[PDB]
């Protein structure tokens, strides 16, 4: 099965799912960086303006709803949501599965008012599931219908004309229509986390970063490519970028000349051009241009670690192999 994704400003990729009977529709981000499922609850106080601006799940309108009530709190590096667990039938591109999900009742203005999606569908391992809830992919596999224990992501470059698919997730395999050459794999350090070993990071002609090695979390739920404050400060200085409150910037006119940045994964250099990592929205020297690379300190056990989000997946079609506990990259097309 495949799910069509919408690309919002190159920073948010989401698709649709259906919950309950009759189906209640929701926009959600398929996130390899988390393992739980959640959507806003009709029980979310309207005092949370974020709940006033999103689709809310009303249990009392679903004849397939199954109460639970256990509380849970999901924490992402940029925000937190809280609520309780509920069960109901979820639709994901043709596939129908009974699933346990979080009904959020506390959804902070910052950052969820800036969220185009309503909720999230974790594609991570059960080892990372808050409340030990079975992840939706695990449940789908238990039906022995998928041809393979894998799923793939394609994130298209933002488009200005509503006629190009924003992105696509394939449950069961990959789609040769969106990648060329063949895959190249790197094995997961440990099962339970979509994190792999990264041999090094280079900016231009000098492997100045992540020498000796470092970790890389492959996060489909992350807008950018991120590293530890230390690492980024070092990377950014080599680019001549000035730090701000939430990002790094360069004079727009300097963007096109910025050097390449390479990530050494499993004996294969993955290279990005400045066009790949800077939001070139002008060529003026009198204006600042943001970079799609941020600093983000991720705490143990997962971190410290780099994160390969949307900025990296736009360029490289990604396959998440569960059966073999490896990740595969190929040139996006
Ligand atoms: C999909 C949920 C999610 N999962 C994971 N693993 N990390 C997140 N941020 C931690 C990583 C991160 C760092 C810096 C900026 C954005 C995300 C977020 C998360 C949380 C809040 C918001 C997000 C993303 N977005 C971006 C959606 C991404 O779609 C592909 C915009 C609205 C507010
Ligand atoms: C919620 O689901 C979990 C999963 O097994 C179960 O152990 C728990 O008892 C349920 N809570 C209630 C009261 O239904």
């Amino acid at each position: 099965s495949s799910v069509i994704l919408t690309n919002y400003m190159d920073t948010q990729y989401y698709g649709e799912i259906g919950i309950g009977t009759p189906p209640q529709t929701f926009k959600v981000v398929f996130d390899t960086g988390s393992s739980n499922v959640w959507v806003p609850s009709s029980k979310c106080s309207r005092l949370y303006t974020a709940c006033v601006y999103h689709k809310l799940f009303d249990a009392s309108d679903s004849s397939s709803y199954k109460h639970n009530g256990t509380e849970l709190t999901l924490r992402y590096s940029t925000g937190t949501v809280s609520g309780f667990l509920s069960q109901d039938i979820i639709t994901v591109g043709g596939i129908t599965v009974t699933q346990m999900f979080g009904e959020v009742t506390e959804m902070p203005a910052l950052p969820f008012m800036l969220a185009e999606f309503d909720g999230v569908v974790g594609m991570g391992f059960i080892e990372q599931a808050i409340g030990r809830v079975t992840p939706i992919f695990d449940n789908i596999i238990s039906q022995g219908v998928l041809k393979e224990d894998v799923f793939s992501f394609y994130y298209n470059r933002d488009s200005e004309n509503s006629q190009s698919l924003g992105g696509q997730i394939v449950l069961g395999g990959s789609d040769p229509q969106h990648y060329e050459g063949n895959f190249h794999y790197i094995n997961l350090i440990k099962t339970g986390v979509w994190q792999i070993q990264m041999k090094g990071v280079s900016v231009g002609s000098s492997t100045l970063l992540c020498e000796d090695g470092c970790l890389a979390l492959v996060d489909t739920g992350a807008s950018y490519i991120s590293g530890s404050t230390s690492s980024i400060e070092k990377l950014m200085e080599a680019l001549g970028a000035k730090k701000r409150l939430f990002d790094y910037v360069v004079k727009c006119n300097e963007g096109p000349t910025l050097p390449d940045i390479s990530f050494h994964l499993g004996g294969k250099e993955y290279t990005l051009t400045s066009a790949d990592y800077v939001f070139q929205e002008s060529y003026s020297s009198k204006k600042l241009c943001t970079l799609a690379i941020h600093a983000m300190d991720i705490p143990p056990p997962t971190g410290p670690t780099w994160a390969l989000g949307a900025t990296f997946i736009r360029k490289f079609y990604t396959e998440f192999d569960r059966r073999n506990n490896r990740i595969g990259f190929a040139l996006a097309r």
